[PDB]
């Protein structure tokens, strides 16, 4: 196992930030924090702080009790909330959009990883309420669209909820370009929503998915095919949207949302532009080797047990005995032709593997790729760059990457 991956013995070091919540809030997540960006996008230093220094007193630490750790959020979230829905009585607009965001973002934390105990699945509904309600009151409001899952099958919810924003100008007469963003194993569409103004601003439309078994995902957990029908409900949705460009349509996928960019450039070739895949896996992220290290290693909390969860499995050796399954290589995708693709990564990924780059340049068409040398996960600043400077080219935009990027920090 540490001779079988690129970042080699890496896979056995144990990341400091799993010995307590101390150890995570001082090393990985004060900083991101104090900057505003994931996963605090919204979110305030000011509120995180006292809730951090609480948790800290009380010592958690691995294995958590989700209940105890999620029920140390909400005094704040709830005082953010109360903040907001005062200014809002008071015409204070812009005031209550950023307070009920702050309470979106304290919510959002608080059912990290992933939901997995009644308090957390209670705070996923009440993100979402307070996310929408600051949404609806930004200069260009972002609204749900409960997008109905026409393609759906026995045991799959009735509708496809997303994040959808339109620039001003777009209509039938003069139809803009769209960015389907497809979030990630922790970040859902409240989370990725930090994208979507920088897109109006360049005239561009976004709609965010989750991914199945996130979120409010209506697919089957546990079935390889489920995504694509996702898909087909969200892109027939897309193409009933005159104002938008059905032949100018680029899915962005961030995380485990790049598994399925990466997928579905294959799946549903003839309705996209372009499919980009950050941070995202095909292949070996679904090995027993790397999901037997990966819970110990750059991901915050256990990232093999939460996407175990996230595929419908109640424990990982079950997930591991099934997830060959899921590979894009083993189901035949990586054979069949594709949009364009771009996959971008930090070849010192310790979520997923960059050996998964690898497997997707192995197969099929050629593909647009960018390794980040001497980065982890996302390969985050300069992907970020990488990207918005090959979307512009590729829809023709303003070019002017840089202020579109300055928009991003909360």
């Amino acid at each position: 196992a540490t001779e079988k991956y690129y970042i080699r013995d890496a896979i056995t070091k144990p990341a400091v930030h799993h010995e307590s919540y101390q150890k995570l809030w001082e090393t990985k997540w004060k900083k991101p924090c104090e900057m505003g960006v994931y996963p605090f996008m919204f979110g305030s230093i000011k509120d995180f702080e006292p809730v951090a220094q609480e948790i800290i007193k009380k010592g958690l630490k691995e294995p958590y009790d989700w209940d105890e750790y999620a029920q140390m959020y909400f005094p704040k979230a709830e005082e953010l909330a109360k903040i907001a829905e005062e200014a809002e009585a008071a015409g204070e607009k812009e005031k209550a959009s950023e307070y009920y965001l702050r309470s979106s973002a304290v919510y959002r934390i608080s059912r990290f990883p992933t939901p997995r105990s009644e308090k957390q699945k209670y705070a996923w509904r009440k993100g979402c309420e307070v996310f929408y309600k600051g949404a609806a009151l930004m200069e260009y409001p972002i609204k749900e669209v409960r997008i109905p899952h026409k393609h759906g099958i026995e045991g799959e919810g009735d509708v496809v909820p997303v994040n959808f924003l339109l620039p001003p100008n777009a209509s039938e007469t003069s139809p803009v370009p769209c960015v389907l963003i497809i979030t990630g194993l922790d970040g859902y569409r409240t989370e990725l929503a930090v994208w979507q103004q920088g897109w109006r601003s360049k005239g561009v439309a976004t709609v965010i998915a989750e991914i199945p078994g996130t979120g409010d995902s209506p697919a089957l957990r546990q079935d390889p095919t489920s995504p694509d029908r996702q898909w087909s409900s969200v892109l027939d949705w897309i193409e009933s949207q005159k104002a938008v460009d059905s032949k100018k349509i680029v899915a962005w996928g961030f995380s485990t949302g790049g598994y399925y960019a990466l997928r579905m450039a294959h799946t549903h070739k003839d309705r996209l532009l372009a499919t980009i895949s950050l941070g995202g896996g095909a292949h070996h992220m679904f090995d027993r080797e790397w999901l037997e290290h990966a819970n110990k290693l750059e991901y915050p909390f256990d990232l093999s047990n939460t996407l175990a969860y996230k595929f419908g499995y109640p424990d990982l050796e079950s997930f591991i005995e099934e997830s060959s399954k899921f590979s894009l290589l083993n189901d035949g995708t990586l054979q069949k032709p594709c949009t364009k693709v771009l996959l971008v990564n930090g070849n010192d990924d310790e979520i997923f593997p960059i050996d998964d780059m690898f497997v997707s340049l192995e197969n099929g068409q050629p593909k647009l790729a960018r390794m980040v040398k001497g980065k982890k996960h996302m390969g985050e600043p300069e992907s970020f760059s990488i990207i918005l400077e090959w979307i512009h080219k590729l829809l023709g935009l303003d070019g002017k990457i840089k202020e579109q990027l300055a928009m991003i920090p909360s």
